[PDB]
C-alpha cells in the first residue's frame, strides 16, 4: 500500500527571499478587507438564523469571484440541541479536490448566539468575524499564484458552522460542525477509489484561527507534532519584522512566542486531533479581554496586528505549497 499518508511527516517548505516577502506584504491590503469581507461579517449569525444564511452567502460570493479553481461544498446536517433539533451548514472551498493532501486553513462562521441586551447585539468580532475575513483576504491576495495549481498537494478552507454553545459549553453542546464534518471525513474514502485512506489522512495539517483581532497576542506552541511548523510562524515573523514590513511590532511583543501550553483548549480541531491529525491552533492565550462580551466588536480590533497577521500567514502558506 502507498505510503503517501506519511508524506506529511517529511514535507518542508519552499522559503521565500526577502524579494518575495516584500512582495506578499504589499500584496495583502488591510482596507479592503475590511470593507470587503469583514464588515458584511460583523453580524448575528447564530446557527439556523437569517444572518447565517447572510454570512453563507457572503463567504461563498467572495470565493466565487476569484480566478483559482475553487469548488464550493456545502455540508448541511442536523443535530439535537439544547433547543431540540436544528439545521447547521458548515462551508469547505477546495482547490484540486482530487489532490490526495491538501493543507487545510479553517474557522468558524457562526457566532455564538445571546438575545439582545440593552439593544446591544453579539457579533464575534475576533470570534471569529476576522479570522474568515483572513482566510478570504488569503484566498483573494494569493489568487494569481493558487491558480497555478489548476507533490500532489493543494489547498482547503473549511468554516465550520456552531462552533459556539447554545449555552454554556458541554461535551454535547457546541462543536457541532466539527464533529460532524471530522466524523464524515474520517469515513470518506480519499482520493476518490482508494481501498484503505481518508479524507482525514489526507489532511497534512489543520491550522485553525480562532480569537484573532485584540491587541497583543500570544499564541502557544500547543503541539509537539506541528511544533516544527509552529517554528516557521516564528521565523517568518521574525524575517518580515527585520525587513521593516510589519506594523508598530516589536520582537519582545512577538505573536508567535517560545512557550507551550499543556492544558485542553475546546475548539473546532479536537475532532480532527483525536482522530490524528496534526494540529496547528492559532488561537491565543490568554483569549482577548473581550471575549463573549457585547464589546468583541469592530471599535476594539487592532487593524495593523490583524495586517501583520495576515502576511505572516500568507507567507506560511505559500512556503508550505511550495508557491
Ligand atoms: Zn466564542
Amino acid at each position: 500500500a502507498s505510503a503517501w499518508p506519511e508524506e506529511k511527516n517529511y514535507h518542508q517548505p519552499a522559503i521565500l527571499n526577502s524579494s518575495a516577502l516584500w512582495q506578499i506584504a504589499e500584496g495583502t491590503s488591510i482596507s479592503e478587507m475590511w470593507q470587503n469581507d469583514l464588515q458584511p461579517l460583523l453580524i448575528e449569525r447564530y446557527p439556523g438564523s437569517p444572518g447565517s444564511y447572510a454570512a453563507r452567502q457572503h463567504i461563498m460570493q467572495r470565493i466565487q469571484r476569484l480566478q483559482a479553481d475553487w469548488v464550493l461544498e456545502i455540508d448541511t446536517f442536523l443535530s439535537q440541541t439544547p433547543y431540540g433539533y436544528r439545521s447547521f451548514s458548515n462551508i469547505i472551498s477546495t482547490l484540486n479536490p482530487t489532490a490526495k493532501r491538501h493543507l487545510v486553513l479553517a474557522c468558524h462562521y457562526d457566532s455564538k448566539y445571546f438575545s439582545h441586551w440593552n439593544n446591544r447585539v453579539f457579533v464575534g468580532a475576533t470570534d471569529s468575524a476576522v479570522p474568515c475575513a483572513m482566510m478570504l483576504e488569503l484566498a483573494r491576495a494569493l489568487d494569481k499564484k493558487l491558480l497555478s495549481l489548476k507533490p500532489d498537494l493543494s489547498l482547503q478552507l473549511i468554516f465550520f458552522d456552531g462552533e459556539e454553545a447554545f449555552l454554556h459549553w458541554s461535551p454535547q453542546d457546541s462543536l457541532y460542525g466539527s464533529r460532524h464534518l471530522a466524523a464524515k471525513m474520517a469515513s470518506t474514502p480519499h482520493p476518490p477509489g482508494a481501498r484503505g485512506t481518508s479524507q482525514l489522512h489526507g489532511m497534512d495539517l489543520l491550522v485553525l484561527l480562532d480569537l484573532i483581532g485584540a491587541p497583543n497576542p500570544t499564541f502557544p506552541n500547543f503541539f509537539p507534532n506541528s511544533a516544527r511548523w509552529f517554528e516557521r510562524l516564528q521565523a517568518i515573523e521574525h524575517e518580515l519584522h527585520e525587513l521593516g514590513l510589519l506594523k508598530d511590532h516589536s520582537l519582545e511583543g512577538r505573536y508567535f512566542q517560545n512557550y507551550s501550553y499543556g492544558g485542553v483548549i475546546q475548539d473546532d480541531h479536537i475532532p480532527f486531533l483525536r482522530r490524528g491529525v496534526p494540529v496547528l491552533h492559532l488561537i491565543p492565550s490568554p483569549f482577548p479581554e473581550v471575549w463573549h462580551t457585547m464589546d468583541d466588536n469592530e471599535e476594539n480590533l487592532d487593524e495593523s496586528t490583524i495586517d501583520n497577521l495576515n502576511k505572516i500567514l500568507q507567507v506560511f502558506v505559500l512556503e508550505y505549497l511550495h508557491l
